[PDB]
């Protein structure tokens, strides 16, 4: 079992919980790749008993009547249908198993705190597209998020999955220029493309929310526009600088991931966003200063008069801070939750300290917790830790085009 | 076959197929992933030194020449007579650099072909130990234009204890513990300044006392050193518009030099082998200063500054840190003592990594340590996917000598 240890208290800890590790990770002993973003009814029943096992395990039930009547139950699935049907409760702890379970989530403290819907009856992207807006209000609430995640209907043999095609359900769209330069977001020139091969009417905005393409299983995907009123915005100003709200920068409450895969005992659901709230850096740091993203820091370092002509200034290090505290400021101002990234460090650290005592451990992907800014200013930095695949968990998986 | 490696900045792609060559195990396996830990005979010599000479008369495009034959033959001669061997000067300058260059941690390493190598491996006491130091320190310091250097010591061989120096670096600060568990100076170097007084050190009491040299010659106890305060040139820390910042009493010094790393070329390992470089501001202002087991002064800034230390959402802690930064480089920069700026650094190691895909066709490198501690994603090396792998000559942690 790996040492680990923290530099900032010098404590020592033992994960024992990564020798229970399912599948390969990309690293060997000959090099480590761990900085990389992106590296049969036997073998499916072998998931699911380990998967109900993990769960009877998790209520204090193993070995009971009930424990052993749904092995069976399963086995009998299996061997009937060649798969299986989740019951609600063990969807439920599957989902926040595979949240608990998500190396890059610094968030992680919260996973026991997980609304589910069960869309798992849904036929028609139509509906789907119910389903994402009943998540959205849910989740939204007012600007008072709640951390929700709504399952579609699992993949199956002889039929087309369910997917959603955009990696958010909210994003803004990015326009290729004819010089080749970006209107809007870099990050989703593909899906803004796409959007409009398939019917849509494009803005010609910085921040231009994009519709949902929805496909229902073997169907070519649909072309949903959301209703404006349930998508909340907050449009970024900042508490000393009366200039930085001309700028007329916003960003979204809600991120919901929408492109992931969830796999819980053998059984895979292509479709199943999920939201919790924002952590600021996110959009202060990386969706708005990221060189290949908004790309804002020189405008923002040219309006607060810093010498941009030698980096030892720390021009660049001044303009992202302000930048940070206007995104802190505007959401608190809004009413809308976001948590800084000092404070999701600090807690996630009890979530480890947690993790210890309950499992023995917890996976964790370093360079994915550790903040883009102040980085060895937060207790992370300091904390020594071990990146493994647990199950249940959130894939990534192709493109559906 | 080979890692793809992507940057997210510019969407280019590399492969690195340099580190199908890695030389020894690192600590990952499929299962699970230890890349953010800091800490995780013949025949074998053999293989090693005949690996090092072919790197040698490729670097120097002779390889098949007479002389590279010869030589081979002479070291494989060498070891069956004797069971070890000894490097030409040339051999040892090129090993040195080789291992600088190797360093999976350093994110200096544009640097890698300028470096001055001191053989010192005729030396026979700790004494003279001690001038070698002096004469490295006072050649690299150059009055504050600093110059990177090595100095390299008699190799481990058999029957005969290691040339060992017991300090961490050449120049550290004493840290003493106080009764109440408090240290007073730097908390990184209790153990070393508890080791100079029992060694017959006189403590100070100071915040920054600069610590003596325990040098340790083969088979004899360690003797301490007192290193003359001209040869330690050190800066005092100002701030250029925060006037108060100077009160504070801080100063740090000019020249960084690890001292307890093994330096290993072709089999050999050379466990007392100093060198230098130049500071990164973040090494001094966010780490050495901020860090809460270090100096830890993040607060007292802060209020100084008159920031909201209430909450964390105000980003004080993000600017007082930014502002000691700030405050390293200007005081460097006015004692015209040379450093180099994250930014400034994290740009040279790109291009770095260039010249290394063509030249070698990869490049080892520890994407945690590379990326500075604040500003991360500000700068271009959070974008680079790395690879990290060992390559020999290299330098290593070795165990420390008490
Ligand atoms: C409740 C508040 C939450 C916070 C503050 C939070 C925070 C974060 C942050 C900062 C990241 C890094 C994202 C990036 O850099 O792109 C992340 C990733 C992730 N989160 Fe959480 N999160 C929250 C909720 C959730 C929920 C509800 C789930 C699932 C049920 C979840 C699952 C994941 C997964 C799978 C990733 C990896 C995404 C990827 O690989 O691109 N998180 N989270
Ligand atoms: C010339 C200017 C140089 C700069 C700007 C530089 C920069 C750095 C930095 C910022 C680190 C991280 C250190 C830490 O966080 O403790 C580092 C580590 C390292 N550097 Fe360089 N360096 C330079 C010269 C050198 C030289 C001359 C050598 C050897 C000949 C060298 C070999 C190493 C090694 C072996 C490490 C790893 C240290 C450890 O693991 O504790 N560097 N360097
Ligand atoms: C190359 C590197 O792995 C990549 O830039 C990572 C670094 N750490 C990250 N950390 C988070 N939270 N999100 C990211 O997108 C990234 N990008
Ligand atoms: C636990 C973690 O590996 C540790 O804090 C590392 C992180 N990255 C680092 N990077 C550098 N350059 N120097 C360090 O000391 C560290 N410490
Ligand atoms: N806090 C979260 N749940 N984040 C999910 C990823 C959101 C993504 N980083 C974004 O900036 O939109
Ligand atoms: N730039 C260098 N060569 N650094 C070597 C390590 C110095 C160490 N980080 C210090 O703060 O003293
Ligand atoms: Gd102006
Ligand atoms: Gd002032
Ligand atoms: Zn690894």
């Amino acid at each position: 079992f790996p040492r680990v240890k923290n530099w900032e208290v010098g404590s020592i800890t033992y994960d024992t919980l990564s020798a229970q590790a399912q599948q390969d990770g990309p690293c060997t002993p000959r090099r480590c790749l761990g900085s990389l973003v992106f590296p049969a009814p036997e073998q499916l029943l072998s998931q699911a008993r380990d998967f109900i096992n993990q769960y009877y395990s998790s209520i204090k039930r193993s070995g009971s009547q009930a424990h052993e009547q749904r092995l069976q139950e399963v086995e009998a699935e299996v061997a009937a249908t060649g798969t299986y049907q989740l019951r609600e409760s063990e969807l439920v702890f599957g989902a926040k198993q595979a949240w608990r379970n998500a190396p890059r989530c610094v968030g992680r403290i919260q996973w026991g705190k997980l609304q589910v819907f069960d869309a798992r009856d849904c036929r028609s992207a139509q509906e789907m597209f119910t389903y994402i807006c009943n998540h959205i209000k849910y989740a939204t609430n007012r600007g008072n998020l709640r951390s929700a995640i709504t399952v579609f209907p699992q993949r199956c043999p002889g039929r087309g999955d369910f997917r959603i095609w955009n990696s958010q359900l909210v994003r803004y769209a990015g326009y290729r220029q004819q010089d080749g330069s970006v209107r809007g977001d870099p990050a989703n020139v593909e899906i803004t493309e796409l959007c409009i091969q398939h019917g849509w009417t494009p803005g010609n905005g910085r921040f231009d929310v994009l519709p949902l393409l929805l496909q229902a299983p073997d169907e070519p995907p649909e072309l949903f526009l959301l209703p404006p009123e349930l998508v909340l915005e907050v449009p970024l100003e900042h508490p000393t600088l009366e200039w930085f709200a001309a700028l007329g920068l916003r960003w979204y409450a809600l991120p919901a991931v929408s492109n992931m895969l969830l796999e819980i005992g053998g059984l895979e659901f292509p479709a199943a966003p999920f939201s919790g709230w924002y952590m600021s850096t996110e959009i202060g740091t990386r969706n708005l200063c990221d060189p290949h993203r908004y790309n804002i820091l020189e405008d923002v370092a040219v309006c607060m008069d810093l010498d941009t002509r030698t980096t030892s200034s720390l021009w660049k290090d001044k303009a992202a801070v302000e930048i940070n505290v206007a995104v802190l400021h505007s959401y608190q101002l809004a009413k809308v939750t976001i948590v800084d990234h000092h404070a999701a460090t600090a807690s996630f650290m009890k979530h480890l300290e947690n993790e210890q005592k309950a499992r023995g451990g917890c996976p964790a992907d370093w360079a994915w917790i550790v903040p883009p800014i102040s980085g060895s200013l937060t207790p992370v930095f300091h904390q020594e830790m071990v990146n493994y695949f647990l199950s249940p968990a959130f894939r990534y998986q192709p493109d559906p085009w």
